[PDB]
């Protein structure tokens, strides 16, 4: 069961990520989450969200969240992508994909990974 | 917000369905589920009534959670291992809303919807 972890400034495309994620026949249940910049992430009028990461450490922390999810649920392929840089309301900034034999596992793991990425993975906002 | 409901034998592509599901800025959280076939399973449905039933299950979801766009697609006909047979796409501005609604639609679609094996 492969894991893909990428962090960078470029737009990602779910259509380009999904086929790898869902490739394996034994991965019968496929869950994705895409998170975009909200208008509440700003709240005032529109200036940009600027996100920075810590090269190496951010990806490590993401890797460790996925490992932890794999200790709790029987997961197949997992992808975690996080965009950084200057971002605006409506931009796709995070993608988590998880597979499993059971849908419950995929749903619960997908949520676990997002929850922990939001509270543990080191990013700096401004 | 709009609801897309499709039932038919044709393959779907998540990459083709996703941009519509995810178009609106207010729809800042996008959850999808895809179920695959785990010889030739033939899946049948109740023409008319199952589409109506999918529409009803989504409407009930909208009563419980603040959703934006939603897509439910289910395949019928001949199907083989590894074929993607069901796609449920739910959006919200809020993660727990979209995850709970996605799960609610799937549960009711695996225990109550009128699809069956021939
Ligand atoms: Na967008």
């Amino acid at each position: 069961a492969e894991t893909k972890i990428v962090v960078g400034p470029q737009p990602f495309s779910v259509g380009e990520e999904y086929p790898w994620l869902a490739e394996r026949d034994e991965d019968g249940a496929v869950v994705t989450f895409t998170g975009k910049v909200r208008n509440h992430n700003l709240g005032d009028s529109v200036n940009a969200l600027t996100l920075e990461h810590y090269p190496g450490m951010t990806e490590k922390a993401l890797a460790e969240i996925v490992d932890e999810a794999r200790n709790r649920w029987p997961l197949g392929r997992v992808t975690v992508i996080h965009r950084i840089g200057e971002l605006w309301p409506g931009d796709e900034i995070v993608f988590v994909g998880v597979t499993s034999a059971h849908r419950s596992s995929a749903f619960e793991a997908g949520q676990f990974i997002m929850d922990y990425l939001k509270t543990r993975a080191p990013f700096w906002k401004r």
